[PDB]
Parts: structure tokens; C-alpha cells; sequence
């Protein structure tokens, strides 16, 4: 009914299989048995062979070794410098004797991302004579976050409706939320909220008896998988179906009552994982959000749970006339005062930018300016400014932008990864955390190729350090195969797709130019003159936003001096986020040397003809790819396509209409 | 529950009243039954009187008669002069014996209006005692169109909730239909329908057995009150739920499938009213509408049913790009081919403009083009674009204009008002429509003042000749009273609002500038890159839609010869159109003297003081308007004023940012 995503097990030809007689299994968890099968699984699919599974060593069988420290009769020294829980070794047996390969984890999970990186060895058809791998996760947290809506419908989702969900119940077919659960173990993610932070009516009754025996049931197929689960909640709960007269965080009832409802959850899920809270609110009484998490954080304590509090906070009821008022300050002001000010268990998740998931922002100033609080990474898998799954755009490439990112918070090597993984101030609990883009769509991410989006999410919340060029040549690989073509062009397309899609939407960083509401298309005037504190601030003379302290905002002062420093000189401002920053004539001359109001024109008219060439390139594969998956794609191609045709025309249009400026080469603009 | 609106019936003091001791009641009619019961509550409730319901006079009591001129004992020479079924003759006996008022209707519907016509001269507090009237309709269709979905919504629709549907069904109290049609009854409105053009799955079903009980029994309620009820169709019903594999017009099941539903409806409603239709339809299959209104036609010609088709037709998928593309051109271009094609019992149902019921629009050029083919008139008596009874906005003003504007089709003398009574062509079906601007709301239409463009739109109905200045005395005395401050003030406020609120949204002319969606409040680009043909082209130098025939669309050929020079001429074209038709630079010079872009900030600065003055005059009349209504619309009123000011505001900014030139009086101007 739907793909195998990156977990096809392509049957290998006889030049490519393993000789294994046996798998050892040295425990029985849970977590163990789903283990044992996905190896069966791989090595069935792959190899055609099926190894029995015994629980003790045969000393002549060439065999797989699946196990943690204290199973081992002996240790060697590199599995003895494993620390963290979810980290393991593979190694080869140097004897001279039968075949076998060691997967050594320090916790069952380990094991579990262990075979998954083994099996992922022989997808790539990696030669595993002689392994010797120690892998552990940089991030504690490597999170999913889904805006899934009990009705079947997901906020922002366009990749179908809502697997966990439908008609405000569970779904009762569960072996999806097994298969699912198998894709995002596979790339190491521990973590998933399965709810909207807008918490809705119904949804609200996620925390009650009526629905926790099927949240339970969710969360066991999770737990074998390693994940732990969370709930996104209604602060004010404690009204709408807890029949309290208020939600103050600091009315003693309500304290009561979420320690009361965290203890009926623990009894449902002694491993739940906690809260993801959106916020009647702290502020509805005169609250802070340190109040307003602790009290949650305090309800959780006992049980181990975590507060996981979005710090998307603003005025979302600002007046554009009020060029003082700048929305990219707002999490600082709000958060950045509060160090120091929160319970251990309360991790502030951010979104990599300061607004709001634009094709480009700059780094939020929040990473690297709380020492003494827990912070994680928000980043959005879901297309709703970049494409909709309609426009191909691999996120991956941006995400690293923003992960190498130096606050020099402590000097250089101050790198926001850095940050998030917990290095940089010892935080106990932090990382990253992702808006899922999957639906009930056979293709799970309604563009084939956002798959990759999925399962890079995954590779870089393991290890921040890995290239965009290996995640994108292993997820074309395991997906489609390892012909050079296929592999070359899928790998370019992905890799130069996010810059295409910048190039024909939003220019230098300014951002939005979005239909208002479902926010997908050009409409440069959009949000200009809302309530949401989204201006470009485009005139007949010049466009962008002053954030500069000398004459704007002084939203620069918010980073750290080095940084601070090159966002407000005019003449040292990086040009791709140059309208961000500063408000200049459309004849400023950038770097590159283009104008201002001529950059424009040129990325446009150029992105086109750059997503006409993904499509051909893509038609060169006809024949090396499966029909069914050939065509999928090649139809979403041609939308975007036909799509960038009209972010192209209606930018350039608006911006001659202003601007008064005609395009240097004399392409086509409709008057 | 709700308000009486302009049927109060308020008490007279001791020196205000009419002696009568009996009602003579010539016929026993549904009709008559409904007449007499509104003649006793009004003359209980004014003047503390209940005169005995008799059948015969009584020839020493002071009597009302009722009767048609089949009833009466002579007949005089006035009410023989009557030849329209729903007119009245109101005559005071000339004796010098009992009083006697003599209400003769040419039929029972007609003296229903004539004692509504003859309570209306009661509330009024005009002298009785001499009367000598005659009234017959100019419209012989005088109808309303809902816009309600059977969930209970109502599109566009600003005053609350469905007062037919709700949960799918109808809802169980009939009592607000009765006093609904009280009202429509007492402005001589003869005609509804019921449910929203844009006709959906539930409301398909409204010509089946299984609603069609519910439907009559609606019908029933409006008979009693002279009212004919109409349904919405579905064009492919046949398909929904008629089990057939087409709509095809032509289609011989087709066909017969549309006259046993109307057969089935008849069986129901003896005198059905018909269908409307917003038109799988006829292009689908590639027939015209000429093919497809008269199909459905044919099948309640047996039964003498008509069939309203709307002639909103045009592009919904217009390319912003095309200049040579109008929409305003469309229902012309699509129907003036036609005339002469359309079965007798079809009316070509056209709003008041080729467009959208914008503030202002100049007339749709179909009016006087198609004198072989019977025309209705649409207004929008719901503000969707005219402050969404949020904003004051008396109507009448407005649709005077139109229904007074000359097409010269026959030479001088072929206004508007000509053409849909009919007189201009000699139609046998014709008249006006308008969609209601009533709900739930216990006010009926939201903002009280509102209550007055349902009343004025149902006089004009009756009498386009009516002055816009007698119908808001009317009104106002009616509904507040003879206080000459409330009368004057409330009077000069509604006459004014029009004005006002065009002076704050979109310039002379050219219209939109709204939120795309919901239509409310200023965006001026909000549709400028859309599909939907309704751009205003505003660039640095200037705005405005070239229609003209020498360098536009040519829109201007589809008036008479008269009015297209008119409008064709850059030098004659009337300012409060110019933009609609021409496209001139922000410093062209107006009639008025000032410059276009000038005009512009004048009319949205000085708006907003005029909506402020609105608010002032009302707030003069506290003490002599109940509590109630008059903090209701104190409410309304300060909501205006805050909205106009955001109004003046983005449109003055947009324009500055665009043309660069400052305001001649340095008013406040948001960079
Ligand atoms: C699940 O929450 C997220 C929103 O989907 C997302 O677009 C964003 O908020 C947007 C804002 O979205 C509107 C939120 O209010 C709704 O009633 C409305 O329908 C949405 O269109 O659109 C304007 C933009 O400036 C905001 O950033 O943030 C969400 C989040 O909570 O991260
Ligand atoms: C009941 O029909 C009418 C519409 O409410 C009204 O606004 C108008 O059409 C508008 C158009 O409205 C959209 C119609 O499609 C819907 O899906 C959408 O939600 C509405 O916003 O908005 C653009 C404007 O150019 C059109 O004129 O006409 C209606 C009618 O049938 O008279």
C-alpha cells in the first residue's frame, strides 16, 4: 500500500552476498526481537538467506553478533570507550576462522542503530570484511514533531492525511505506524510527538483516560523501535476538561492537577516522554514562560519527563506602521532575560531562524546567548515555504549552514551544533527536533524525492558533521539504486534544488512574498501590510528591512560582536541576506556585482530555466528508474516548473512596476 | 428573540388614534387569513383596538374592508383602472356616515400589500381621513435569493447563522420564517429562494422525496404571504443523484430526468416557483447556455415554473499577463449572441455591474442589449465588499444610480429600471433580486442600521421612481420613531454612508484593493497577480484599466453609442469611473481639480473624519433611542471608524511608496 522509503533490501546479484550461517542474539528485549527481525528482513530480502537465531555463539558458524557490554566474553578496547547509551561498534573478527561480524551497543538501542547502520553497509554494498566502526549520536534528542489534527487532517501537511489519525480516533490499522517507526529508527531518531502543537478540542483529550489506552498503544510500537513518546498539550487543560475556574501555572489547583494528570499518563507510559507545549496562557496572567514551564517541568519531574517549550513566541497583533517593533527580536527579548530561570528538565526548542521557516534566515540569536538553559533546534521537513512537496528543495544543505554557524558565543568554535548537542555548556538534555512531512500518501512525503528530506533530518540529528554530498549519494543509493547516472543526477538534483527554489522566490533574505493563509505562490504584497510583522518594506526607491542599530532595529546587536559586525556594515553584510538586514536603493551594488533590483531579475528569470534543466535531467533517466516512481516525479517536475514560470513572472513584474528599472538583458517582464 | 424591525406597531399617544369597530373580511383565503391577523396586531398594538372580523359591513359601523373587485357592491372608476394582480386601491369613503377605508386588491396578494401599505401610513402617523390611493408593483418579479448552506452557514453572510438550516436539516421552529416573511411581505418582496446558488451535496438533495416535505412546508408559510418559493439547483444533479453518467442538456435521460423532478417538486408546491441557476454544466459538454437554461426550461413549462440563470459567467482562470483579456467584457460578449434563443420562461439573472458588486461599478452593458431575451437584475443587499454590515453602507443610494442610468437603447429614456419592469421590451418575466443580508442575529442583519437596505431594497422593488430621501424617512420613523433630530440624524447618516465608505476604500472607480478570501478590509494587491481578472495595474507612474477602443479592452463598445463616448473620452469620462476605464498617470487632472493620486488621499483622509462624524451624530441621540439598539450600533459604529483608519492608512502608504508623491497637505502618511 505505500513505499519502503530508503529500506528497499534490494535483492543483490550473486557477485554481492554474504555467507552467514547464524545470528546470535544474546537478549530478548523487546527492542531486541524487532532487531533480530529487521536483520532477518535485510538479509532475506538482500542476500536470500535466512541464518537461524540462537542465543549463544557457535564456534564454527559464520555468524552475527548482536549484543551489549555485559553480554561480551572478553571486551576490546574499542567498544570499552563507548559512552554514551545509544552508541555501538561494529567490528570483523580478525581470527583467520569462520566469518563474524560484532554489533556491540552499550544500551539495547545501540544494537538497534547498530544493525541499521550494518544493514545500511549492505545496501550501499560497502565491503565488510574488515569493519572496524564506533558510532555515537552527537544529539540527546533527535526529535519528530507531527501536526497531525484527529480529524485526518495535518497542519502543513501535503503529503496526504494523517496516519495516526482519523475521524477524532486512532486509526486501527497499525502496521503502518510499525513501518514508520522502522524508517525513523533506521536514521536514529529517539523521539516523536504524535500531535499538533495546535492543540484543538478533541486533541486536548490526548492526556485522558478516554484516549491514553490508544496513545499507549502507539507508544509500545514506538518503544521497541527506541523512540519515546510525546504529547503536545492544551495549557489550558486544566479549563476545558479539567473543570478548574483558571489555568495560572501558579494557582495551587493547577499544579495539582497536571501532577495528577502526569501521574495517570505514567501509569498508561512509564517511559513517556513528556510535554511539547505551544502557549488562555502564562501570559493570560501575568506570567513568564519560566513560570509557565517549571510548573509543567515540576508535574514531570518525578517521572523523568521533559518540558519541551517552543519558543515561537511573539506579537502576532503588530502594527506594520511601527518600523520600531521588529518581530526577529522577539524570541531574544523574550527568552534571553530568563537564563538561569528554568527547571532541568525544560528544554526551549527554537526554530533555526528568528521568523518563521522562510527559504532563507539567519540563525536565531537565542543559540549560543543561554548558557544556563536547555535549548534544541526546530527545523520544519515540511515544505509550507519551500515547495509544499510541489518544488523539489533537499533541506539539507541549509540546515548545515545553520548548524556550522559560529556564535562565537565562547570564541571561535562556538558552532550552533555545538550548541544544541550539549557540548558547548553541558546541557543535560538538548538537540533537534523536526516537523514531520509524511502523510497517508503511498510515497509517505508526497514528492518522492522529499524522502530524502526525511531521512537526512535523520543523518545530520546522528552527527551534524556528515556532508550533504554523502547523505544525498547514500539516500539515492539505498533508493534508487547504484547505476553512476542515477546515482550523478539525483544526487546534483538534489543538491542544487534548494538554491533554485531561493533563486525564483524571495530575494536576499527578505523572505515571505507568499499568498497569504495556505502560503504557497507569489504574492510579494502578501503579509506587507498585516498584523504578523512580515514587511519587506519595497517602495519605488528601494527595499529590505534597517535591522541595523546605527539608523534601524538593532536587531544585529542580538548576536554575538563578530557576527554582530557583519551584519551592520552595509559593505560587509553577506549579499543572500543583505535585505534582512538593511534597507538599500534598488541600484545598491552587491558583491557579485549585480544591483540590488538586476539580482533580482536575474535569479529569477534564471531559476527557471535551472528547474527546467532538473526535469531534463531527470527525463535523461527514463528507463533506470521503475515507471510508477519515473512518472511521479516527472508529474511534480512539471508543476514546479510551471509554478517557477509564475514566481518568475509576477516578482519581476511587481519589482518593474516599482521599481521602474528594465532587465539588463531584455528578457521577457509583463508590463 | 429577535427584533421587529420596521413593524413595530408602536403605541400611539391618546391624540394619534382611529376609531373602528369592525374588520369586514370579504374572502376566507390563506392569503386573508394572514392579512386580517396583521391588521389586528397592528391595530392592537398602535391603537389599543380590536374590531370584530366580520364578512358582510355592518352599514352604521366605522369599518376597514377588505376585498378584490369581485367583492365589492359598485365598483368606483379608480380601482377599475386596476389591471396589475398585485395592485390595491386605499380610498376613504367620501360619505358623511360612518368612516369606512376601503383596501381593494386586484387580487388577494393585493390586498395584502394594500394593508401593509395602509399600516405603513399608520406607523408614519399620516392623516387617514381622506385617502385616495392606487399602487401597482413596476417589477413583476420582486425576489430574494439566500445564500444559506444547509450546515447552517451562509456564504457572505454577516448577521449570524441559517434561519432555515441547521445540522443538514431544516430547523424544527417555523415561527421567525412567519415573521420573516411578515417583513418581505410588508415591502411587497413575492419571491425566495432558499438556499445558496453554490448548491453542495446536502443541498442537491432538496429536489428529492426526502427533503421536499420540509421544502413545503416552507413554501407553505411564504404562500400565506403572497411569496412564490424557488430552489438552487445542482446542473448535475442528474449525476449526483439521478444515477445517470451525464448533465449533458442534450442528453435524452437527461432531459426526462429533469421533467420528472419537476413533476415530483410540483406534486409538493402546486405553485413552485422555479429554479435558480449558477452554471459538469452545459460548457462541459460544449452546449451554450442557451441550450442549457432552456433543457431545465422544458421541463417546468407544463407546470409554469421559471428558470432564473445567472449571467455571472466569465474566466475564473484568467492570466494576469494578458491585457487584452476583460472580464468585464465576459457576460456581454457570452450572452448578447444569444438574444433570441431562450425559451419564454427563462430570465437572465445579471448584477447590477460586469463584475463583482464592488462599491462601485459602472452598469452591466447587457441591460438594453437583448430585447428578445427576459433580464432580472441582481443586487447584493449582504455587504461582501461594502463593509460586511460592519461598516455603514445604505445601499439604495447606489442601486438608484443604476436602475436610473439611461442605455439610450431606445433613444433617451431606456434607463435601467425600464428595461428589467419590462415596459422598455415588452418582457413577460422580469424584475430584480437580492441576495439577503439576514441571519440568526436577533437583529436580523447584524448591524441594525442594515435593516434599512432590506427595506429599501423591497421599495425600490416595488417602485424604482421612490427617492432615496422618502424610503430612509420611511424607515427610520418606522423603525426609531418621529423624534426630527432621531429622523434627520439617522436619515442624513444612511444617505451619507455610501460615500463615506467609498472615500476610504478603492478609488474612483477601479474597485477591490480587499483580503483575498473573506473580501475584507484593504489590500491592494491582494488579487492584482491572480487568475480572477480584477487588477487596477497601479505602477510608479500610474493606474487604472485601459478599457477603451482605441488603446484597451474596448470595453467601452458594448454601451449604446452614448454612453460608450462618454466613457471612451479621457476628457468626458466621469471621475468616480475613470480608473475603471482608463489607465492615466497619478498626476492626471480630474474633473474635481485634483490630481488623481491627490484624490486619492483626500477622499481617504477626509473618510475617516467623515466616519468619525457618523459616530459623533449618533452619540447626539442617547436619551431618545433605547439602550439596546443604540449601544448595538455605537458598537458597529467604533469599529467602523478603527477599520477606516486602517483603510486610509494601507491605501495612502501603498500609494506613496508607489508614486513617490507627498500629500498637499502633509497629512500623516506612514512611510
Ligand atoms: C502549527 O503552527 C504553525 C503554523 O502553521 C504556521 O504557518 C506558523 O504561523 C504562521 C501563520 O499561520 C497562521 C496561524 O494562524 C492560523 O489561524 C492561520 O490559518 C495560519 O495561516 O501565518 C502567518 C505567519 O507570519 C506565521 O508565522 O507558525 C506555526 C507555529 O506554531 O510554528
Ligand atoms: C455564492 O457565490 C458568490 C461568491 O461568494 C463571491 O465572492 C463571488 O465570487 C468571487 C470569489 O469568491 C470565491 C469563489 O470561490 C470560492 O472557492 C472562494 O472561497 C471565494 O472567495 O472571489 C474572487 C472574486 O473575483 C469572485 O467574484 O461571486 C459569487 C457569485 O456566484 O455571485
Amino acid at each position: 500500500g505505500y513505499e519502503p522509503c530508503w529500506l528497499r533490501y534490494e535483492r543483490k546479484d550473486q557477485y554481492s552476498r554474504l555467507r552467514f550461517e547464524e545470528i546470535v542474539a544474546k537478549r530478548t528485549s523487546p527492542i531486541f526481537q524487532a532487531v533480530v527481525e529487521e536483520l532477518q528482513k535485510g538479509l532475506r530480502s538482500m542476500m536470500e538467506i535466512e541464518p537461524q537465531v540462537v542465543q549463544e555463539v557457535n564456534e564454527t558458524a559464520n555468524s552475527i553478533w548482536l549484543g551489549t557490554l555485559e553480554d561480551e566474553e572478553f571486551e576490546r578496547p574499542l567498544e570499552g570507550t563507548l559512552v554514551h547509551p545509544e552508541g555501538y561498534v561494529i567490528r570483523s573478527d580478525v581470527d583467520d576462522g569462520p566469518f563474524r561480524i560484532y554489533i556491540i551497543g552499550k544500551t539495547d538501542a545501540g544494537v538497534l542503530y547498530g544493525v541499521f547502520h550494518f544493514l545500511r553497509l549492505l545496501q550501499m554494498g560497502e565491503n565488510i570484511a574488515q569493519l572496524s566502526i564506533i558510532e555515537q549520536p552527537k544529539n540527546r534528542l533527535r526529535m519528530i514533531n507531527h501536526w497531525d489534527n484527529m480529524d485526518g487532517s495535518i497542519e502543513r501537511g501535503y503529503a496526504g492525511r494523517s496516519i495516526f489519525f482519523v475521524d477524532d480516533q486512532f486509526v486501527k490499522q497499525n502496521q503502518r505506524i510499525k513501518d514508520y517507526a522502522r524508517l525513523l529508527a533506521s536514521v536514529g531518531i529517539n523521539a516523536i510527538s504524535i500531535n499538533n502543537v495546535n492543540v484543538h478540542k478533541t486533541e486536548t483529550k490526548l492526556i485522558t483516560d478516554h484516549f491514553l489506552p490508544d496513545v499507549a498503544e502507539v507508544a509500545d510500537i514506538f518503544r521497541t523501535y527506541g523512540i519515546k513518546t510525546f504529547l503536545s498539550i492544551n495549557y489550558a487543560s486544566p479549563i476545558e476538561i479539567g473543570g478548574l475556574p483558571t489555568a495560572d501555572p501558579l494557582d495551587p489547583e493547577v499544579r495539582r492537577w497536571w501532577k495528577e494528570t502526569a501521574k495517570r499518563i505514567y501509569q498508561y507510559i512509564p517511559d513517556f516522554g513528556g510535554f511539547v507545549v505551544k502557549a488562555p496562557g502564562p501570559f493570560t496572567y501575568g506570567r513568564d514562560h519560566a513560570e509557565g514551564a517549571n510548573m509543567l517541568a515540576e508535574a514531570l519531574a518525578p517521572f523523568g519527563g521533559l518540558v519541551i517549550w517552543r519558543c515561537f513566541v511573539y506579537n502576532c497583533q503588530q502594527d506594520w506602521r511601527d518600523r520600531t517593533t521588529d518581530r526577529a527580536k522577539a524570541a531574544y527579548d523574550h527568552f534571553k532575560p530568563l537564563d538561569g530561570q528554568f527547571r532541568e528538565n525544560v528544554i526551549l526548542q527554537i526554530k533555526n531562524g528568528p521568523m518563521d521557516f522562510q527559504v532563507r534566515e539567519p540563525v536565531s540569536p537565542l543559540f549560543g546567548a543561554m548558557p544556563k538553559t536547555n535549548q534544541m533546534m526546530e527545523v520544519q521537513i515540511t515544505q509550507e515555504y519551500t515547495g509544499q512537496q510541489k518544488h523539489l528543495c533537499f533541506l539539507i544543505p541549509q540546515w548545515k549552514e545553520v548548524l556550522d554557524f559560529d556564535t562565537y558565543a565562547k570564541g571561535k568554535g562556538s558552532e550552533v551544533k555545538k550548541v544544541i548537542d550539549g557540548s558547548l555548556f553541558d546541557y543535560r538534555y538538548s538537540g533537534i527536533a523536526g516537523v514531520s512531512n509524511i502523510g497517508s500518501d503511498p510515497n509517505w512525503t508526497g514528492h518522492t524525492l522529499a524522502q530524502a528530506n526525511l531521512y537526512g533530518f535523520g543523518r545530520l540529528a546522528w552527527n551534524p558533521d556528515l556532508s550533504a554530498e554523502e547523505i544525498a549519494n547514500e539516500w539515492v543509493v539505498q533508493t534508487f539504486g547504484d547505476d553512476s547516472q542515477v546515482v550523478e543526477t539525483i544526487s546534483w538534483m538534489l543538491l542544487s534544488s534548494w538554491r533554485i527554489y531561493e533563486n525564483y522566490t524571495s530575494p536576499l533574505g527578505v523572505g515571505w512574498m507568499v499568498n497569504p493563509g495556505h502560503h504557497y505562490g507569489p504574492n510579494v504584497d502578501g503579509y506587507e501590510y498585516s498584523h504578523w510583522g512580515t514587511y519587506h518594506y519595497a517602495d519605488r526607491d528601494g527595499i529590505g528591512v534597517d535591522r541595523t542599530v546605527a539608523t534601524g532595529t538593532g536587531y544585529t546587536a542580538q548576536y554575538f560582536p563578530e557576527n554582530a559586525a557583519m551584519y551592520e556594515s552595509l559593505d560587509t553584510c553577506p549579499d543572500e541576506l543583505l535585505l534582512f538586514f538593511h534597507h538599500v536603493p534598488y541600484t545598491h551594488r552587491l558583491h557579485s556585482g549585480e544591483t540590488v533590483i538586476q539580482h533580482i531579475y536575474n535569479t529569477h528569470f534564471e531559476g527557471v530555466e535551472q528547474a527546467k534543466q532538473l526535469r531534463k535531467r531527470w527525463e535523461q533517466l527514463k528507463g533506470k528508474i521503475d515507471e510508477k516512481r519515473y512518472h511521479d516525479v516527472l508529474e511534480r517536475l512539471t508543476i514546479q516548473v510551471e509554478h517557477a514560470k509564475e514566481w518568475r513572472d509576477v516578482i519581476n513584474t511587481y519589482f518593474y512596476r516599482k521599481s521602474g528599472i528594465d532587465d539588463q538583458y531584455g528578457r521577457k517582464i509583463y508590463r
